[PDB]
């Protein structure tokens, strides 16, 4: 799609907004996202659904794309640490991180 | 992050971004949150899903985040008025003020 002169300006813009701006968001969405991880990771008592590190990250990518659940009843010793934590990584990812990403992406 | 040159410029947006435009969209969101959590919890029916006031504003959050659910078939007295009360927060903060939000923090 180099070839017209419509669509070679799409196509330039995937390489400009990967190599500058979903990069950089990643580096940092990295941190946040095992911080987090590890965070709900460690409290659940052992027998359910937040298991380990393998499976806590991807109740977490779904939750910032906005699938999966978030229900109170856990199995944790701390139920409103739990939900707190939850509330301030959605908070965190899914209301000021990304639209922040988008803003610089615009 | 504040090391590099690509790097301080995106740690800084984070603060400036939370001490300007999210913490006032959530001093002025707050309000329409225990508005319609209180409105809605008064009119439930007691044996659900719309139990107390500290579950109303979590089956709000969810909702305002795009999780949930959003059935008609709640032990409530005006089903029509549940719903009417429900569209209402929804046109408010899903469309409205959260875009809102969008545009000022761009």
């Amino acid at each position: 799609t180099r070839g017209f002169q419509s669509m070679g300006m799409y196509s330039v813009m995937i390489q400009k907004v990967i190599l500058h701006d979903v990069l950089k968001f990643l580096f940092v969405y990295i941190v946040f996202l095992l911080g987090f991880g590890v965070a709900l990771a460690s409290l659940i008592e052992k027998c359910s659904s937040y298991g380990s590190f393998s499976d806590a990250v991807l109740e977490l990518f779904k939750l910032t794309i906005g699938l999966g659940d978030l229900n109170i009843q856990q199995n944790s010793k701390y139920p409103i640490l739990f939900l707190f934590l939850l509330i301030t990584y959605v908070i965190l990812t899914f209301v000021l991180l990304l639209n922040m990403l988008i803003a610089l992406m615009g």
